[PDB]
């Protein structure tokens, strides 16, 4: 049954990598449980408009205030109370995702499997940068393909792109392999990309401008390899409107971007009702982020691998006591309610820079 | 010669109505001149996605630390060196707007001028809320048309739009009518906007989703009342797709909003390109940013009236030493250099919540 937010801190931590990553957590308290989420903003805005600045700003200054204390029946009504705002949709899914764990929590039940998933174990594949050249590609490629990963994603720019995907296939003609082309094409860059077109990728994603879906449908014309869409679908009518007009056959789906899981999921159905697939996006969350990523890649058009990757990737330790790691390009789903993971609390302590309390 | 910015000032202002209204200032220091803009970002995202804490922290984080000691040879090398950011046009905005007002009075030359334009003074419209009924509706356009203003705006809503236009027209059958829709209204309500056309609205002002082009396409095919864009368009190749989508043809132009007097002239041009005017949109504006305005406001292709009414509307005492007072729906460009405005240091001090001064 219903309910009520009592509490939440914002707890701000600093991970180093292996020079560090801001992760912002929202925890919301009720019930005796309670659900966590990460912000995926930095900063600065680099990969979006948003930062933590401004984030935070909203939920301490607006969000926060207008759920603590109330009561609400499920997640979907908890969005709704955060009133008719414009945009921030990475802030807001802050609110709505630990909403959906807190909420998975008082049932008892696994967050994939109220969202309507029922895979056990995901797919994932892994993104790579820019090497130096076509043998130290195919090097760092290897190396991936013998861990198993199931999809391998090169970054790309010009005039650094046909080179890379040649050398690359030619060693592994069977792998499902795509590029990132991180918006730095135009509309002149067609004939370069279109090159592409014989090394059998999977898609593209992201060539042309970042807010942008009539020039990828252009694009899409004009060349063979499906376009996947990233930062030009932030909500389920952008998918739509990207679909219809052949601005892409894919959808790279990041949780936060569409602003929480149940966005997410209509994102998904109406990618899944066009015939195109989704697959998750990664932006090197600790393992709360990495686990409702997981949680949603369980649902039926996500299939294609994620960029869900394996923690030890990434952290020399993360901020949950759960491990979350891959084999053979295989993820299980981290069992227990809600996320099935759990803050490390001592250690997140000692990488806490900010730290905050709310109550009604 | 080239212009070095040596010091920046972020005063933010709690100025007066006639409640209050928080005004953040930006003043740009070089050549012994000084430039000033004004951000039209507010403390919660209601009119876009911005808010003053997020476009501040990004200001003295980001925009300030990238320019200040540097040297620079125009408005655009300024913006060209806050390059690769995303989104936050409107925190943008505060930067090259500052530099145009610096550029332009180190050159003794009336930002306009600059711009290209060349008229002395500018059309006015007004906008009117809602009223209670048609006849209240209809007085207020009777003392507004006595006033002098060259366009009507009247703002509405479903359950009240076709009766206070109905009114009005039959009271006023040559004044030019629009009205402002407000993002109101979807696709099931284009019977009812449809019902508006025999009253030759010049256009009816986004009606639909605020950061929509694809179904104000279609919404504009189905009644032949023009429509006019705002939030949607945020560049000049926003205002490409909306005018070769036919999404519109009319642009509320607002400057802030498109990232300053560089992009809003690109605008202004790409429209002009397809024989669609533009106007001058406002908000609420401090005599900086309506100095700034009216400026803008001098070129061509601005056919209709703007938003660039009487300052004493507004505000009991202005933060600017110049009165900006518009006779007979006719605003005059204020003389001088740059912006022809300046501010009023010692009332500004009255009315400051805080300041902050950025050197080297
Ligand atoms: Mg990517
Ligand atoms: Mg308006």
């Amino acid at each position: 049954r219903m309910f009520k937010i009592e509490a939440a801190e914002i707890v701000v931590a600093r991970l180093p990598l292996k020079t560090h990553k801001v992760v912002p957590l929202l925890i919301l308290h009720g019930e005796g449980v309670q659900g966590v989420a990460e912000g995926t903003m930095e900063a600065r805005p680099m990969y979006r408009e948003e930062t933590i600045a401004g984030a935070l700003d909203l939920l301490r200054g607006t969000f926060l205030p207008a759920i603590l204390g109330q009561t609400f029946a499920n997640p979907e009504a908890v969005s709704d109370a955060l009133g008719s705002y414009r945009g921030n949709r990475m802030a807001r899914a802050m609110v709505e995702m630990a909403a959906w764990d807190l909420w998975a929590r008082t049932l008892g039940v696994p967050l994939g499997t109220l969202l309507g998933g029922h895979k056990e174990q995901v797919e994932v594949g892994v993104s790579l940068g820019i090497q130096a050249d076509e043998q130290a590609t195919v090097d760092l490629v290897r190396r991936h393909v013998e861990q198993g990963y199931r999809r391998i994603k090169l970054k790309i720019k010009p005039g650094w792109d046909v080179q890379p995907v040649r050398a690359t296939r030619e060693a592994f003609p069977d792998i499902r392999l795509t590029v990132d082309a991180n918006s730095a094409y135009t509309l002149a860059d067609a004939g370069r990309l279109r090159q592409l077109d014989e090394y059998d990728l999977t898609y593209i994603e992201q060539p042309l401008a970042w807010d942008d879906l009539v020039d990828h449908a252009e694009l899409a014309r004009r060349i063979r390899t499906p376009l996947c869409l990233d930062e030009s679908v932030a909500s389920a009518s952008d998918a739509r409107k990207a679909l219809a007009l052949g601005a892409g056959g894919v959808i790279n789906l990041k949780v936060a971007r569409v602003g929480g899981h149940a966005e997410s999921r209509r994102v998904h159905d109406v990618a899944q009702s066009f015939g195109a697939p989704v697959w998750c996006g990664g932006m090197l969350e600790s393992g709360i982020g990495r686990a409702h990523n997981i949680h949603l890649s369980t649902l039926s058009n996500f299939r294609l691998p994620g960029d869900t990757s394996s923690a030890s990737r990434y952290w020399e330790r993360d901020l949950i006591q759960e491990p979350l790691e891959a084999v053979d390009g295989l993820m299980p789903v981290p069992q227990g309610p809600g996320t099935g993971v759990t803050l490390d609390r001592e250690f997140l302590a000692t990488v806490t820079e900010a730290q905050e309390e709310h109550r009604a």
